């Protein structure tokens, strides 16, 4: 009996749905994605490789006809989305925690050769501890291999979240793409809002933030020492933009903070 699972609940939708499923036996809870049923190859693969903390562990995948069935992480603490109140944001120690996770996490990946391409609060989930887990491999590619990179040239994402180069440049390198949309994520914690639609010349929130005009916001809301830091994130040029090793640097990244 301990192979069978009970589905005792749907978690959401993407993009088929995600439901949570119990074992009769065991009482061990799995989420189940389901897809109806190439791409669904890729993110099987990639979800084989991949064994951190801070990233949703993979269980397997059953094929019952053109079903698709992935068995993942369960996370109850839902969304990172949903701890994030509007117009203000959360508490800066919490912020801090769940942005130290998000690094750990990013930086596994990254060192795996391993591009997201999609980090935002919706798809970095909290565990019973709150312990947070990056979630759905489903836009994920590979971007080092052999110790040789690859770069990017395939749009994609979440236009609040994407970094300028992707709808500048017809290639761009993977990395500094994710340090980017983990600057977007730190920003939506710290203020409860986006600061732009997208980061294009058109878009005016954007124009103030290169033309520094901190005082609007949702810079107004951040402390000046995470201001400082997201403004060596969210730098436009991403040669010059800041690498992870050097985020691990950062004042207020190295701040002992409690609420
Ligand atoms: C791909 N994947 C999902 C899970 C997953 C695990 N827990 N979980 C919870 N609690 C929610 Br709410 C959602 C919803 C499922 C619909 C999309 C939402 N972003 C998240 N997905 C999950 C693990 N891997």
């Amino acid at each position: 009996f301990v192979e069978d699972w009970d589905l005792v609940q749907t978690l959401g939708e993407g993009a088929g749905e995600v439901q949570l499923a119990v074992n009769r036996v065991t009482e061990e809870a799995v989420a189940v994605k389901i897809v109806d049923m190439e791409n669904i190859k890729k993110e099987i693969c990639i979800n084989k490789m991949l064994n951190h903390e801070n990233v949703v562990k993979f269980y397997g995948h059953r094929r019952e006809g053109n079903i698709q069935y992935l068995f993942l992480e369960y996370c109850s603490g839902g969304e990172l989305f949903d701890r994030i109140e509007p117009d203000i944001g959360m508490p800066e120690p919490d912020a801090q925690r769940f942005f130290h996770q998000l690094m750990a996490g990013v930086v596994y990946l990254h060192g795996i050769g391993i591009t997201h391409r999609d980090i935002k609060p919706e798809n970095l989930l909290l565990d019973e501890r709150d312990n947070l887990k990056i979630s759905d491999f489903g836009l994920a590619t590979v971007f080092r291999y052999n110790n040789r990179e690859r770069l990017l040239n395939k749009m994609c994402g979440t236009l609040p979240y994407v970094a300028p180069e992707l709808l500048k440049r017809r290639e761009f390198h993977a990395e500094p793409v994710d340090v980017w949309s983990c600057g977007i994520v730190l920003t939506a914690m710290l203020a409860g809002e986006l600061p732009w639609d997208q980061p294009s010349d058109s878009c005016q929130e954007y124009s103030d933030w290169k033309e520094k005009k901190t005082y609007l916001n949702p810079w107004k809301k951040i402390d000046s020492a995470p201001l400082a830091l997201l403004h060596k994130i969210l730098v436009e040029n991403p040669s010059a933009r800041i690498t992870i090793p050097d985020i691990k640097k950062d004042r207020w990244y190295n701040k002992p903070l409690k609420k």
